[PDB]
């Protein structure tokens, strides 16, 4: 698992469950092309998006459908989604955890990069 | 003024109005002594807590009554308050803005230090 | 003004000065069209992006060039930028403050919506 | 494990390792009495602070020594520490994760409450 996504809910104090997540990689004509997707589990985690072989250096976008999440809970949200855009670099072996903390009118995102 | 507190509500996307704020200063005997207090305004800001003459070097505590805020909106929050503890003016007089962003189960705090 | 952007540096405890900000609006053909741009001031604020006449209903994107900011301070950051995407003015004209708090491997964004 | 603490570093994009954490419970004379402590592991986590039998309803404080952490990395910090103060309540079976995201001049904390 070179890439994992974890989503938390700051209103309820819980994992954010069944949140749709899409991953894109930047193409040479500088358009975004779909790469991987899924929904967060009961622990708010999304595992198995990609493999070591496929996850090469490049520019990636992780888009989290926060609007549909808040809509399901009956709470008015501000953002259309949360986008996280980064360059993946080989130095040594790497694992990426993209964590997002969600509120209706705010979100925070951090990258935890290990190995 | 040397010390200002600004509080935001991450659920409503608004200033957090009428929030109680209590400031304490550490004495020589290592106890917390009452220093200043007030309520946030319509803009979520609290000005005029202290003066340049009064705000000497020391360790200060700013305690924001987040629990009473959430409860008056019908929400039972996780935290009792948001507490910020810091050493002030140790390389000379500065101006401090203490900002807090509030959610029922989470908060962030930042300091902007100038001059 | 209808739209203001404020950027803070969580490492230095200061406004984030000279930060590039680009605003886009979604067209009928679903592409992003350039709307407005500017640089944050000494206070980390960007005022005067648009007017009440120009800032109609739609989906907007605010892209903050966080990478160039960190690089000029000698830090190689994780994210390419901080991107905020939202529907504006759909229940009538409002005033929007978009705040971003920056760290090399993390950022938070909040909206304060009034009037 | 009814109570776990997890600490992240927003400057380096990593677990915050070897951070001292102290837990207190509020006594009837309203003084803070030490309860449990330890240091975060290589994954930034602190497990085994207490047991189901000992962790009764009450008011608790978790104090994270953020200042010593930043000092070890050679970076000037603002806060003396991060304090998280909450009421533990029995409803159904509960697990508490107190997560903290650290920057030199800012911190965020969230509670993830499960089972
Ligand atoms: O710090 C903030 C924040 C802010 C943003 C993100 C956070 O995590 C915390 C506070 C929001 O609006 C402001 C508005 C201000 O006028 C001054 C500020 O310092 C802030
Ligand atoms: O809460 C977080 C955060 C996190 C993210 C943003 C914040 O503002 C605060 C914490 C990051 O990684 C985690 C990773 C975890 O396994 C559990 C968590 O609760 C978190």
């Amino acid at each position: 698992c070179p890439l994992m996504v974890k989503v938390l809910d700051a209103v309820r104090g819980s994992p954010a469950i069944n949140v749709a997540v899409h991953v894109f990689r930047k193409a040479a004509d500088d358009t975004w092309e779909p790469f991987a997707s899924g929904k967060t589990s009961e622990s708010g985690e999304l595992h198995g998006l990609t493999t070591e072989e496929e996850f090469v250096e490049g520019i990636y976008k992780v888009e989290i459908d926060t609007k549909s999440y808040w809509k399901a809970l009956g709470i008015s949200p501000f953002h259309e989604h949360a986008e996280v855009v980064f360059t993946a670099n080989d130095s040594g072996p790497r694992r990426y955890t993209i964590a997002a903390l969600l509120s209706p009118y705010s979100y925070s995102t951090t990258a935890v990069v290990t190995n």
